[PDB]
């Protein structure tokens, strides 16, 4: 049977879109014959007009998500596939005899700050999953806490942390490094030859059931091993409990990421407060359709220490939640410390447990509780919105997408396609235009966002069988 709920919300999705093409055309046509202030007044209007008409079919789409059991099942088949993959984890991590393992060696001291270092530590296990290596993670004189990982998080094992083997050597590839028990990788920034057990791609064994039930596989797949990683000691355990309560962290709540200091003008753009808050306005906005809003709520995280006076004084109507000492512990002064790593892991946390998502992906922060985000949901994959990058891991193979319709360029500025052409994209403008290259051609430039699809990548790992 197909259920009753089921059709009537998919006619009522297409009768609603049909309608907003109704009113679209008939309000252009007297937006033509309008002039100077009846021009504004009129498109200000329509604008209003049309926030309502669209929230009510993206509302329709979230029921129709959940509806007839699907949001039940979602929920089971997410946890089946977590708990697999933590099981195949646990199991690669914990050889019976040490000794005798097969290993990869991880220095977690990479040049650069904690979600930088905590990406390293990704691609380090990514890649020994893929190997058939136990990870051993090499953490002494970590430049956020000099007694290592241990500081914060549970070992990577409980039964091998000793790098101890045979034949030790720098990775050379899976071919050449077969019988040495252990192999030390390098930053990915320097990894020759490349193996494929990289994001974005997916193991080709779970493709089938990640793509069914999530919008982003490849983040789901990062965020496993993230999972895994931050695991906490039970005393970082007990902080993150009593700081939910001192903060009075509740629901609903948006997460905000304002990276300042010294990201602006090296690696993204200084963004006005008023930028983010557009965003979490809007998503409110629709969330209000389907659910109390006691009180707007924002987790404002940020490294400028003076912005949290500047949102109370601008959003008087909204509660920030915010932690001003954590702030300030940011600053370069006090950045590579065990206080400031015990802020950004906090920070990190309530971001990630947010209803929603508002930073800029050029943050290796926001990607970190965007990755744990997917973690806490059955698909949390469209949860953000990112004022300048689409998500990206860096050192990821090139994120292609293909084009499904044709598109005639109107300005020099956009690229030509036809259905079928690889698009390697830059990145998403948010306002209807992607950027990237269409491979064919070697011409970069704008197309439009909806003429493409993903390709999601699969690549043959290990399945792990005798975790079962
Ligand atoms: C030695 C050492 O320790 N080095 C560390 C270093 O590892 C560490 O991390 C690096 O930080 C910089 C952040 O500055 C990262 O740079 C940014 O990378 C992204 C992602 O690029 C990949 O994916 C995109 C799609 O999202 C794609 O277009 C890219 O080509 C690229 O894919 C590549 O394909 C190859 C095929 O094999 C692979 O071999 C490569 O591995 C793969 N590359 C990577 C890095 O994975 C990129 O999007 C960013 O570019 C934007 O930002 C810069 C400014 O920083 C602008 O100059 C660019 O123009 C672009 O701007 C964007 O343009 C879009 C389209 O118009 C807009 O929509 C966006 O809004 C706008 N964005 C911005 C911010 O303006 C950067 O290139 C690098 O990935 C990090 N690497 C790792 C491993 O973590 C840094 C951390 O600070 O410390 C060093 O010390
Ligand atoms: N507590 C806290 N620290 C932050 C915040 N934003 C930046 N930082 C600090 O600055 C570092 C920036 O390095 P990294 O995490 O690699 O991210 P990126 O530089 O933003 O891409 C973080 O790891 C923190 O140490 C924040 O919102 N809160």
């Amino acid at each position: 049977g197909l259920g009753k709920d089921h059709e009537i919300l998919r006619r009522r999705i297409e009768n609603g879109a049909k309608e907003l093409w109704f009113f679209l055309q008939s309000e252009l046509k007297k937006l033509k014959n309008l002039e100077g202030n009846e021009l504004q007044r009129h498109a200000d209007e329509f604008l209003l007009d049309l926030g309502h008409h669209e929230r009510s079919i993206m509302t329709d789409l979230y029921y129709l998500s959940q509806t007839d059991g699907a949001g039940d099942w979602r929920e089971k088949e997410a946890k089946d596939l977590t708990e697999l993959v933590q099981r195949r984890i646990t199991y690669l991590q914990n050889p019976k005899d040490c000794s005798k393992a097969k290993k990869l060696v991880c220095n977690i001291n990479k040049g650069c700050g904690y979600g930088c270092q905590l990406h390293h530590v990704v691609y380090c296990f990514m890649i020994a999953y893929g190997t058939q290596r136990t990870l051993i993670l090499e953490s002494q004189n970590w430049r956020y806490a000099t007694g290592g990982w241990e500081t914060v998080f549970r070992p990577v094992s409980e039964t091998c942390t000793d790098r101890s083997g045979i034949s030790t050597g720098h990775w050379s590839g899976e071919v050449k490094d077969k019988n040495v028990q252990v192999v030390e990788l390098p930053i990915v920034d320097s990894l020759h030859p490349r193996p494929p057990y990289l994001p974005l791609a997916v193991p080709e064994d779970l493709a089938d059931r990640l793509v069914r039930v999530h919008g982003d596989p490849a983040v789901w797949w990062v965020s496993q091993f993230v999972k895994y990683l931050i695991r906490p000691q039970p005393w970082l355990e007990k902080e993150i409990e009593e700081a939910t309560k001192k903060l009075g962290f509740k629901h609903p709540v948006i997460g905000v990421h304002v990276r300042r200091t010294d990201k602006v003008g090296t690696e993204a753009a200084f963004h006005p407060i008023e930028e983010y808050m557009v965003h979490v306005e809007e998503h409110f906005q629709l969330l209000a359709r389907r659910m109390q809003v006691d009180k707007k709520r924002v987790y404002l995280a940020t490294d400028d220490p003076s912005l949290l006076k500047e949102a109370k004084t601008k959003y008087p109507n909204y509660e920030f939640i915010s932690d001003n000492s954590i702030s300030w512990s940011a600053g370069l002064h006090n950045r590579y410390t065990e206080n400031s790593l015990r802020g950004v892991i906090l920070d990190i946390h309530f971001l990630s447990q947010a209803d929603f998502l508002v930073c800029t992906f050029s943050s290796q922060v926001c990607r970190v509780a965007y990755e744990i985000m997917q973690t806490l949901h059955p698909d949390a994959s469209a949860n953000f919105h990112s004022l300048d990058d689409i998500y990206y891991f860096g050192g990821q193979n090139a994120h292609n997408q293909i084009a499904i319709y044709a598109h005639q360029p109107r300005t020099a500025d956009e690229i030509p396609m036809e259905p079928g052409d690889i698009i390697g994209v830059a990145g998403n403008h948010w306002d209807g235009y992607s950027k990237g290259v269409n491979r064919k051609l070697g011409r970069t430039g704008l197309y439009p966002s909806y003429k493409v699809r993903e390709k999601i990548e699969t690549v043959k790992y290990p399945t792990y069988p005798e975790a079962e």
